[PDB]
DNA sequence: CGCGATAATGATAATCATTATCCG
DNA sequence: CGCGATAATGATAATCATTATCCG
């Protein structure tokens, strides 16, 4: 077996060839690509693949914590393979590189801001725009 | 109060002020909250003629021209507000009021993160989502 | 104006950039391509294009006699720019070339076969499979 | 009549004849019409246990093995029949009975068209659609 | 004429026939 | 095990917010 299939086998999901390929595509990606970009990269590896399927997988994979959905501004949701720890993003406004970053002190403050306004933080989003 | 903060900005920016641009300028200057475009249409009919096509065109120009801030609060439609002289961020009740806040310290850290990466931050999006 | 836009202008349809491009794609095509193949060829000419739009156009263009829909066997419908006269197809089973062909005597026989079984022929389909 | 034309073909072709393959073989040998897969399922339940998954798998094998002819009559589902010793073609009531026919002369011409093109025809699809 | 009326666009979900997975 | 139960697939239509076209 492999990392993709094992997750699916353990998560009670049917391992299909396309789920496998989509999984692999996200696996060796540097950038955060939109759903089409995944569809293209998948169909390059294995043609037996629908856009409808690439949409159905991302939703599920997100629901199952196998991949994270971001939304950096443009209509398109960008997708990345869920990482070992949470990370936020710093977008270079010039040559649009993305920098993953982690800050423990912030998440705390953020949950403190929740418990101040009588809230429980079910999720957050932090993106920082920058220039050299 | 006879010419709104935003109508003043159009004037300064040399852009032509139509009765509808004026009306939507009213509505946006009025609002402490963050209406979607539909609410900006309703709020603008409670004053004058204004078409939907138009309300759309306008809140776009305004946004393009830095007069407005567009928010996506994970609920379909875009939501809008006048560009705040006093920067705030957003806690969203996932169930649906949007409490605005400022953490002088989250700001503090954000600046450091960008510094510690060799990037001066020129904007950021920080949103919190939760329940009580 | 041009051939595409004139048809649309005369057919009471809004000329959009994508309708224009899709039209052009079909215009300089040798083969009969599926909807994806059109989507790819379109996006090569002008990126501002949805698959959903490429689907919506083909239906309309067919409904408006601007392009013909065939179905040569595989799931995919193939599409060609509606020609000056009806033609049927001869598929080379070896190196899958398609040969357009016209036969007046057959259509007659076909309408005779209609009027024999008390029918009115609203449409037909003839494809011939061949080898050298 | 105890082993059907089609069960005989499996036997000859060395393929394994299961009770369900046998039953669907019955049903297909029985039918003068052209049932969709659902009707082939109903007709096969009116004899034995047979699952839908299975009816699908079978009429596919049969079709793959040249025992069956698949038709698409422009109405969603595929429709099926035993491979006729006597070739016919199809007039479809667009409103929904399918009268079978033979034009010894359309056959005549088809052969010529392919000849006049330098191709021996090894199969053809000719369907007529109409109302009274 | 920048606007209104309105239909087209685009991202993505839905539908439904057919297909593959999994399991016993 | 080729099968049943069932969910996944693929082509394509539907939805709905936003956008462009056209016209006066
Ligand atoms: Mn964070
Ligand atoms: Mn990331
Ligand atoms: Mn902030
Ligand atoms: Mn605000
Ligand atoms: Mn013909
Ligand atoms: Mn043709
Ligand atoms: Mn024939
Ligand atoms: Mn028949």
């Amino acid at each position: 077996v492999s990392r993709i299939e094992q997750r699916l086998i353990d998560k009670g999901l049917k391992v299909t060839d396309q789920r496998r390929v989509i999984a692999q595509v996200l696996s060796d990606s540097a950038d955060h690509p939109d759903v089409e970009e995944v569809y293209r990269r998948a169909t390059a590896k294995d043609p037996r693949i629908s856009i409808a399927t690439v949409y159905r997988t991302v939703r599920l994979f997100e629901e199952e914590s196998i991949l994270e959905r971001h939304d950096f501004g443009d209509g398109r949701a960008r997708y990345e393979e869920a990482p070992s720890e949470h990370h936020d993003h710093l977008i270079d406004v010039n040559s649009a590189r993305v920098i993953e970053f982690t800050s423990p002190e912030i998440e705390a403050l953020q949950r403190e801001i929740a418990r101040k306004h009588g809230f429980r933080l079910v999720g957050h989003r932090l993106e920082l725009y920058g220039v050299p």
